[PDB]
């Protein structure tokens, strides 16, 4: 079949990093996040972060170092860049929310540029090294401090990653965000109780950022790290999206996903076409996949469930085998978790 049809080869050298950055900047400048003053705030943000997205820029050097660096998962340029773009979109939404909550005093340009610069540094930190050891994120932060001009916290030893960026455009530690709860005497070592800590607050923020954009994600970590508890805390605390835990098995097939859909979703006819939406209105059905990587590879190196999820993520829909009709996904998003593939 290889000799039965033509062929075109698209090497990774075809897509330079700079054209990707230009695509992101143009799309951010033109299309709005909500669906306009907030288009204006997008334009101001893009003007601020333009110098850092040029050739031989901060992001390019950080990305090539992260490629020189090591990660738990197979590092891909486009994965990191998509994470960075989504979380910068969330930063723009944060500025919009701050402006809405302060109608009298709009977000001024100097504070805006300081906040955007610091957030973008924090974004590289938590997106390029988001899947590595703490010492290795520390090396990445050290390199960024060496190469960047953006002001950084003056902590003698504490890494930049522990710090967060306030809506006021200042470097603030995540420690002050950690409360001090006192669990009941009869709830000691209870499964449901979640003691806030330094990692819990940061992962809560990351999950909120990456779930507001409805961008699917999978958590990775050694057994016992409580990834499920960390996700479930954010999911229950997040107001209007139901949680449907799904323990994937080695013999899982997309038939299980279809069964879960028909259990929690219904098929309705819309003028665009058949659209899948959760039965309960105003709810973003979040399908938690307990073990995303555990279903087996075929003899041809394909996991059918993961291919199915990829199909519905990239096309924004899937094909119903009952009538061979295109079905779009509405108010549906996915989260998974998995121990390291090693
Ligand atoms: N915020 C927290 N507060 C209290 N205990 C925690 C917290 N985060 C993790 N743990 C501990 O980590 C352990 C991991 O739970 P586990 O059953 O391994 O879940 P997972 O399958 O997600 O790893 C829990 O038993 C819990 O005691």
């Amino acid at each position: 079949t290889v000799s039965r049809c033509g062929m075109v080869w698209f090497s990774e050298d075809v897509l330079s990093t700079d054209m990707i950055f230009n695509n992101f900047l143009a799309r951010l400048r033109s299309i709005p996040l909500d669906e306009s003053p907030m288009l204006q705030i997008q334009r101001d943000a893009a003007t601020i972060m333009q110098p850092y997205f040029t050739s031989n820029g901060l992001v390019t050097k950080a990305l090539e170092h992260a490629f020189q660096l090591e990660h738990i998962m197979d590092l891909t340029r486009l994965r990191c860049l998509g994470s960075l773009f989504s979380m910068l979109h969330q930063a723009c939404r944060n500025v919009a929310q701050y402006n809405a909550n302060h109608p009298d005093f709009p977000m001024q340009i100097e504070q805006l540029e300081r906040y955007i610069q610091r957030y973008l540094v924090y974004a590289i930190l938590w997106s390029l090294s988001g899947d590595s050891r703490l010492k290795m994120r520390a090396e990445l932060g050290e390199y960024i401090r060496r190469i960047t001009t953006v002001p950084l916290p003056t902590a003698p030893n504490i890494p930049i990653i522990d710090y967060e960026v306030s809506i006021s455009g200042e470097w603030s530690p995540w420690q002050a965000k950690v409360p001090q709860i006192e669990v009941e005497t009869h709830k000691v070592a209870a499964p449901d109780v979640v003691v806030p800590t330094l990692d819990t607050v940061r992962h809560e923020a990351l999950l909120y950022t990456w779930l507001a954009e409805h961008k699917p994600l999978v958590l990775c970590g050694p057994p016992g790290s409580g990834k499920t508890m960390t996700l479930f805390s954010a999911l229950r605390a997040l107001p209007d999206m139901e949680v449907v835990g799904l323990n994937f098995s080695s013999a899982t097939t997309p038939e299980l996903l279809l069964k879960t859909f028909d259990h929690y979703c219904e098929y309705r006819r819309t003028p665009n076409g058949v659209v899948l939406a959760p039965v309960q209105l105003g709810k973003w059905l979040v399908l938690f996949c307990d073990e995303i990587n555990l279903p087996d590879m075929d003899k041809y190196g394909t996991q059918r469930v993961i291919s199915f999820i990829r199909q519905m993520v990239e096309h924004g829909g899937f094909y119903r085998t009952s009538d061979q009709t295109w079905v779009k996904l509405e108010r549906i998003q996915f989260v998974g978790a998995c121990n390291p593939p090693t």
